Formats: structure tokens, sequence, C-alpha cells
């Protein structure tokens, strides 16, 4: 499979791109970011694998870059993956609580911080850590940047397709998608762990995938 990819999407905001086989969904793509505060780096969600976060690291360090801290949207191994590894490279490794405790509960590493806040500034004014309500899963979290108006929302955002439903809450999914709508309306630009990258309306979107699927499972 090909190695991690790295694009700019406008100054100081990279998307990572990378692929792994999963068990019953073939190859996975998934999307994070690298967001920079001037000379410091931080990575919105990890890479699937230690290979994939060491290559996407050492890209921001050769370009100059410190990588001062990760934050997991949640606990699935496609946000999580590289936990681990930035552990043992002593570069902080933020997630909620509950992701840690779903992490813990799975056998998984645990990122060094926690945090237990609906609205988590992760750098004040301009990384802020949200969670919406429960969805593709219990603990599922969007980042926003305030500067660019860009939002991650990682494998919460499913305009097409929910995906994995092992673990998610049809019930909930809804309203958390309306009280995404409700708090970023003003995002210019919504990137999501699977799809490709769009307007604000891929909220709404979700809002009708999360409905859609919720009356599908009610046989
Ligand atoms: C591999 C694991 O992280 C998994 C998950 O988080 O549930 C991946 C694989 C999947 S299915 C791949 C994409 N298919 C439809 N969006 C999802 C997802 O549904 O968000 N994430
Ligand atoms: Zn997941
Ligand atoms: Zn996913």
């Amino acid at each position: 499979l090909p190695d991690l990819k790295i694009e700019k999407l406008e100054e100081g905001v990279f998307v990572h791109t990378s692929f792994e086989e999963v068990n019953g969904w073939g190859v996975v793509t998934k999307h994070g970011l690298v967001v920079l505060v001037n000379t410091d780096a931080y990575l919105i969600d990890t890479p699937f694998t230690a290979t994939d976060t060491e290559k996407l690291v050492n890209w921001f360090v050769e370009r100059g870059y410190e990588i001062k801290g990760t934050i997991s949207s949640h606990f699935h191994s496609d946000s999580t993956g590289g936990i681990e590894w930035l552990n043992s490279q002593s570069i902080p490794t933020y997630a909620s609580e509950l992701t840690n405790e779903l992490l813990k509960k799975s056998g998984k590493v645990q990122a060094k911080y926690s945090f237990s806040e609906v609205s988590y500034w992760l750098v004040k004014n301009k990384i802020e850590v949200f969670y919406p309500g429960p969805g593709h899963t219990q603990d599922n979290l969007v980042v926003w940047l305030p500067e660019s108006k860009i939002l991650f929302g990682g494998c919460f955002i499913k305009p097409h397709g929910l995906g994995n439903l092992g673990d998610a809450n049809l019930e909930a999914w809804p309203k958390s998608a309306k009280i995404l709508m409700s708090k970023y309306g003003k995002a210019k630009l919504v990137v999501s762990s699977h799809s490709e990258k769009g307007d604000a309306s891929l909220m709404k979107r979700t809002w009708e995938q999360a409905l859609k699927g919720l009356k599908e499972s009610k046989k």
C-alpha cells in the first residue's frame, strides 16, 4: 500500500491521508490534518500505523517544525493508531477521558493527556475540540480552526453512507448532527475522515444520512 500523503489546504493547514486494509472494509482511506501555529505543528488524528505517523512527523521536522501535540477524534485505530509511537518519542498525545477509557477497555495504549470538557482549547483561539454528542461512536469529537474556519469532522461526518455501525449510536446521531450544524454553520470547509472535503452542507447531509440509517435499523 502507498506511503502517507501530505497535501497543503492553505497557509498552515495540511491534510494527511493514510491507507490501511481493515478486516471486512478493504483498504480504508483516512484523512487527518496538521495545523501550524507559528513554528509549532499539531496532528489532528494519527494515521493508522507507527510507520505512517513517523513519516508524517519526520516530514514536518525536516521542514523546520516542532511537533507540539496530537488530538485523537475518537478511540478507533484510524484516529489513534500512532499514539504508542508518539508517546515513545515524548510527543504529547491528547484524547477525551471517555476516549482514553474506551482505549483502555479495548486493550490499546492511551493518550498521555486527557480532558472532560465539551469545548476544549487544545491551543487557545487556534484549535478547539468539541463533543457534538454520540454518532459514529459514543466519544467522537470534531476539531475547529477559528482562523481558517475549517472543521475537521472525523468519522462523525458521513454524507454518503455511515460506514462502520458496530460502535454507532443511531438514536443520538441525528441530534448530535443538529448540535454540530448549530455550532459550526460558519465553517467554510468540512474535512471528514473518509469523504471528499466540502462546504458546511456536509453537516446537513450527515444529519440526513443519520436519520436514514436510524429508520433502516428498525426492520
Ligand atoms: C478502522 C477503524 O478506525 C474504522 C472505524 O473508525 O470505524 C474505520 C473504517 C470505517 S469504514 C470506511 C469508510 N466507509 C464509509 N464511510 C470507518 C468509518 O465508518 O468511519 N472508520
Ligand atoms: Zn471509528
Ligand atoms: Zn473512520
